């Protein structure tokens, strides 16, 4: 019940929070890409 | 329970976290556009 | 007992994260804000 | 079970933001890299 | 014991990613500085 | 065994992801490092 439900709250931030890494991992990818010419 | 309340406090802290690292990646995203 | 210890230290190291996340976003913002002028 | 599902969700999140970290800690290298 | 042992890895991990977090942190605000000024 | 098994699995992706965070901290600080002169 409360273990579960603080489990399925903490499994949603962190596919939340892999998303976000994910699009950051990407621009970074860019801005090296940039820099290099 | 002593275990139910620390998950809820890292529920609390992984929340606060992921909104933290999407206006990161936002922030970043507009790093890439004004170099490109 | 030995698994409330370590979700106690769990939930401590990712508070210390996540205030460290927040002033990265802030500082990452401002880089965004000086680069587009 | 319902614990168990939530940490194989947990789990599989994890692994994909580990995968995510890798590749960013790699581009920050090259930027670095490229300022010298 | 494996589910505690398990959880005492996870803590130590999130030590080192929280103290690693804190030190880029803070060269993000360098670099917020750098680019300000 | 499963809730084990996922814990486990659970420790190896954060000990990746902390190797990660910390390579990423040393380049962070090596961009700051460079902007500063």
């Amino acid at each position: 019940g409360e273990i579960a439900q603080a489990l399925k709250e903490i499994a949603q931030a962190l596919k939340e929070s892999a998303k976000a890494t994910k699009e950051s991992a990407w621009a970074t990818k860019e801005i090296a890409q940039a820099l290099k010419g």
